[PDB]
């Protein structure tokens, strides 16, 4: 059935404290409205239309989906007055779900049983009792059936004793969504237009407006400052965990745990405390994480153990990989079968091959280096000589001796050997040895300062 | 009006198993009893009386208030016996506030009730209600008046029904204080001197004593053993946090943040999981810090950016930096204008001018580097000769050379090059370069051991 | 009295989407199963009779307790037809408990309750009333007497209103084990050997059945998939935590805190948030650990000071020292008193003599460092030539400039001095100063690429 989306999000978000627009501000990772987005188009929306007052060019900037409408709102005269402004998008034989831009934890499930209650005709609403429903729209009935809505502003004492209210989600026909919009007033509390008022509207009209109420209250819960973000922002990392638990990947512990993206992952998969996966991470069988680690973009090979506190953002670790503690991984970092990078080591733009060893102190940038090739500590590449960036190669079975640095462009030919504390400016030719080392000499009864 | 503070600490704190006076046990980065001393003044008390028992000198040691007069109780005969010591430093005309030194959360704003309800010539009290009021001292009233105070040792089945209990905090005058406190005997349950026998001395002299109630629990909870320490600590974490939330500081997971000093913050300011701030921290406008990050006595300007893992102490940053991660600034730590300090580096006492780059296994002690300035990876100043530390200077527009050493004193010119490698020993000219490389040579064929 | 335990283990995991034994997934550093066996030895058990269905391999591997009896059971023919397997080897004069292999929180404690409860002639059975008792077997009395258990399955409604549920572990005597075993029947909902169908047996055998109760709910409760395996985790970390904070060692956050193997300490042992102790772990008198530490089978000296993140596995801290922060201690690594370790820094089958120094960038392995030794940063041992390792002795009272490699085999004489940049590939005199130094050249005018 056609159904498109309406998402409000042209209010001021004062108690933010902040330069950037409210639902701009990230929740696992992402905008708090795409969050909104994301659930309008896993439903199925044809179009999705955002209502904007302010910040509009950070708006656009941050987000970017194909059927994204813009639609302003100058003045926010009210989400009735606010929802006039897109109705004009509204297509006539299409469906118009409104949801609001500050109400991330949604739910597809939800919605979708708010999309089959909804009557021919009539409106799908989705309601909940609070056991303060203080300051929220209040459900009236009559013989069971849903008749409108009073503000809290509007409301009587009598009638704020209603603990059903409204969490502002509904849906209704296009057609039918403008025939009422049209006839909104704003004589009331407020002295605003009430989206709200469409429900009477369609009450006396003859149409009848059903009520479905959420799996839980989080799904409903909008954000206005900095605390309630934090909160939300609790629940969807422990629903995340737990369906990750139940999906066969152990979380030593769940409350210490953040997935801010997307997580593929294999069989008996192990992830100490402290873990944080950003953008999309792709986990092989049995991959081992240890404590605080962090891991973006990055794709890692099976049974590969990830020791304590090791950063990694773009990577590639084939199988059986062994990198860490204090392993630094940077952008274009792969790493072949069996390969291990130790503590203290950082790579960017370099290819550890099979079997190949960067133990200590090491800093590889722009490099390929071969199977079966050993990095002493302290090595260092040398690909930058402050204008341009240069390659370095290094053929299979090498030793590098440790504190030996490569300045790039170089190559050094396969089997060859490097001594310590070794200065390579010039090609290395196979199977040879490559030295600059002064000859020890002493000084005897030498005394220090 | 006139008001002076009394804190008992002369109490003995067994199940603490500490070579180290309970009261001065730390709870968010200060000892316990310094929390009371801080309401105390806080309050506006003009002398703080501090009765202690013995580790005296330990106490001496750790709190330094001006207005703090140490009183010894050196025998525990009672809450009574002990004010009684203070006793005589208590002005006839001036209000006196009894507290109890291991009672860490008590608030400004409810002690601050507690003095608007004491009555002239009467007693402001401080109870609440407990569902299970076990083991405290029990309120009675008289038509709705406080008359007395009976400890549960004494209580009768029937008394010890009555929830409302004694937390211990309670202001009266100082000569009234002096009148009752000279009226005390020993002839109860546990045979010491009840302070709470006042309460019935007041009444019966017609006086009338006014109970306030507290916040919330905690602000009159007690610590006699580690485990209510730690759950104080969680509840203090938790109110910091959250009065950081809503004041504009995003903090990803308030569960996992620590402050324990002050934190002076921006717009903006962006905290990731398990970060722990001490001492004085001044933050500026769009502070982004990772996870795991440790700063202590620090200024951080305007969008800086402090990588995950990174400990900072008494540094300096200036605004657009970028720092870590794995990084380590120590005391004296500078950073200019966009400066940027890689993983695996560490500074002390040093600082590197604007846009300067020291990006890898470096450190930087003891120098000042100017401008524009690019630090390679494995680069260190030697600044000790075993017995005096040297200096380092490198002028503006330096090119540093990898796994170079500058042994200090030493100068290296603006403009000036070092190749990698380098060991420098003599200052350097201005747009020089500067070297100390042995030729690389080969040898044909050479086996591995 | 005569004790032995049988633990039922032969039912398939496969909610737990493992390619290994539910029962050998590890909880707090330690297979659930061996938990069981733990308290089965702890209780006294003469004989621990394990049954198992698959994955018999890895449970022989993982497990390897000596009083340990392997019992197959090729089909799940209900618990009962599994006791019917091992039945065969009950002493007829000895006490008989069953267990399960996935309830590791069952404590001695309750255990030992069990026991003393067992009529003689009769049996011992732990039971527990849930809010939902759904799905659990149900306990049914006559006039307070437990007369038998009633499977969910085969219980009425009426009866599963029953909320006593038969949590799985009872005790009796081997030969009336046996001789009730021996008259099970599969005539039921399931179509299976209920062993719980014994405790009706007994009572008409007029032997009477005695109920206990546990401690916990959580002491009693299965793990059938990964979430419920990390909600024990917590249960178990909580209280070890809670223990060590009422021993007298002060945890800055109970809740970030994870103890897997065992903690002797010392008093005024502190330790931060997010610390992980692994294996066997002794902490002498006032050991301060930072934040983000792990400590694997170590032993720390007293007054010794843990900088944040630092890891340490099979090392050896004398009184007094000072490790970190980022500090990564391999096996072999052992340091005397007063001994300091700085930042990004390893030590493997190293020895770091009395107040001997080895502050930042620094690689030590396969080396005798004696007392008031000062390495500088960027050392290097090279203990390894690509087929063998060699060792590296340090005398006193050296100083070793930054940069420095030594090749090991080598000695360096106490007293002696090695300048910055060194490369040592012979042995050092005593008061002597080894170098290996270019002199410093330099070059006018020149201009950077
Ligand atoms: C764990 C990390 N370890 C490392 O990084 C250490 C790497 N190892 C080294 O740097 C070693 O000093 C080397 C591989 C260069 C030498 O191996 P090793 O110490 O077992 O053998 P030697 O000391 O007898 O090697 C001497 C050879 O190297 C050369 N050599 C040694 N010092 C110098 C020098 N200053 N200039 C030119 N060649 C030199 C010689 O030509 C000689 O060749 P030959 O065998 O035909 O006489
Ligand atoms: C990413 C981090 N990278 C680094 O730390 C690498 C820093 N770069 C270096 O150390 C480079 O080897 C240098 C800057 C010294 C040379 O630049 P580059 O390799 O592009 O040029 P060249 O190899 O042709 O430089 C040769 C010059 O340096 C000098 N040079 C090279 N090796 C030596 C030596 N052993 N002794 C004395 N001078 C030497 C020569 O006097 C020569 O001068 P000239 O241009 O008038 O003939
Ligand atoms: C904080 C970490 N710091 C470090 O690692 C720095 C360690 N210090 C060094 O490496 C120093 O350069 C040294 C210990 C070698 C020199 O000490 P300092 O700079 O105060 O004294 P000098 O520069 O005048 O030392 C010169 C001596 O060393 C020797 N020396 C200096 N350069 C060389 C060289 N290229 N080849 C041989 N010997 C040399 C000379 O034989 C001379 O001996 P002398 O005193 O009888 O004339
Ligand atoms: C009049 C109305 O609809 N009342 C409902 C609205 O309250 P109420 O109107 O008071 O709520 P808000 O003002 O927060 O508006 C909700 C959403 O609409 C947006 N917005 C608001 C005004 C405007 O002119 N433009 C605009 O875009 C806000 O940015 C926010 O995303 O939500 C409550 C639940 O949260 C319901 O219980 C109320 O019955
Ligand atoms: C007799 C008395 O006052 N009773 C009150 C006291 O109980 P109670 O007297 O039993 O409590 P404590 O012994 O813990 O004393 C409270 C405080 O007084 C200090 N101290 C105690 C005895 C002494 O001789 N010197 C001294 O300095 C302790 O160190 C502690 O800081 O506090 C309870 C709440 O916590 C109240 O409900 C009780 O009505
Ligand atoms: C028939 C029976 O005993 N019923 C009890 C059993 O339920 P129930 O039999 O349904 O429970 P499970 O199937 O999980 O069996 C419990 C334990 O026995 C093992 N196992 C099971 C069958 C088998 O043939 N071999 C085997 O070794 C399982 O691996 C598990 O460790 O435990 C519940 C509590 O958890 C009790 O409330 C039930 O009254
Ligand atoms: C400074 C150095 O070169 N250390 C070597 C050396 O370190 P160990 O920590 O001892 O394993 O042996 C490793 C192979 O076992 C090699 O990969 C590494 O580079
Ligand atoms: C070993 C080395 O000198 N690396 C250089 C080099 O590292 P990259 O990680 O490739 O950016 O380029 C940097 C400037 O982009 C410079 O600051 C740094 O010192
Ligand atoms: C590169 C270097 O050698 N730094 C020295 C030097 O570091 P500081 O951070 O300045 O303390 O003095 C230390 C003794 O105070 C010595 O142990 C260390 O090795
Ligand atoms: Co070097």
């Amino acid at each position: 059935n056609a159904m498109s989306v309406v998402i409000l999000a042209a209010g001021k978000g004062t108690r933010m404290y902040s330069d950037l627009p409210k639902v701009l501000h990230t929740l696992a990772g992402k905008a708090m409205v795409q969050h909104v987005i994301d659930a309008a188009n896993e439903l199925g929306a044809a179009h999705v239309h955002l209502v904007y007052g302010h910040g509009g060019d950070l708006l656009k900037q941050a987000l970017k989906d194909d059927n994204l409408n813009w639609v302003l709102q100058a003045e926010q005269l009210g989400t009735g007055h606010a929802m006039q402004q897109a109705a004009p998008f509204f297509a006539d034989d299409e469906d118009i779900l409104m949801l609001y831009g500050d109400v991330p934890l949604i739910s597809v499930e939800t919605l979708q049983r708010l999309r089959d209650a909804k009557p021919q005709g009539g409106i799908g609403l989705l309601t909940v009792k609070l056991d303060d429903p203080t300051g929220y729209g209040r459900i009236t009935r009559e013989n069971g059936k849903v008749t409108g809505i009073v503000e809290h502003k509007d409301a009587t004492d009598e009638q704020r004793q209603i603990q059903e209210i409204n969490t502002g989600i509904l849906i209704a026909n296009g057609a039918d969504m403008k025939r009422w919009l049209a006839k909104l007033t704003n004589n009331n509390a407020q002295g605003e237009y009430y989206i709200t008022d469409i429900i009477a509207l369609a009450y006396q009209e003859g149409r009848e407006i059903v009520a479905v109420h959420p799996q839980r209250l989080s799904e409903v819960e909008g954000v206005n400052n900095r605390l309630q973000l934090s909160r939300l922002e609790r629940v969807y990392q422990s629903e995340q965990a737990e369906k990750l638990l139940l999906a066969g990947v152990m979380l030593r512990d769940p409350a210490r745990f953040d997935l801010r993206g997307t997580l593929t992952h294999g069989r008996d998969v192990e992830i100490d405390t402290n873990v944080i996966i950003e953008g999309n991470v792709t986990l092989g069988h049995r991959v081992k994480i240890g404590t605080g680690c962090v891991i973006k973009n990055s794709v890692i090979g099976d049974d590969c153990e990830i020791s304590p506190y090791t950063v990694v953002e773009d990577a590639n670790l084939a199988a059986a990989c062994t990198i860490g503690p204090f392993a630094r991984l940077r952008p274009g970092a792969e790493l072949l079968e069996g390969a291990h990078v130790g503590n203290f080591v950082e790579m960017k733009k370099a290819r550890l091959g099979k079997g190949s060893k960067a133990g200590h102190l090491t800093y590889l940038g722009d490099a390929e280096i071969g199977d079966n090739v050993n990095i002493g500590a302290g090595t260092i590449t040398c690909n930058y000589d402050g204008a341009n960036k240069f390659k370095t190669i290094i053929g299979d079975d090498v030793f590098v001796g440790s504190d030996t640095q490569l300045v790039a462009p170089v190559t050094v030919g396969k089997g060859a050997t490097i001594a310590a504390g070794t200065t390579v400016t010039r090609n290395v030719g196979e199977n040879a040895l490559a030295i600059s080392r002064v000859p020890q000499t002493q000084k005897e009864g030498w005394r220090r300062p």
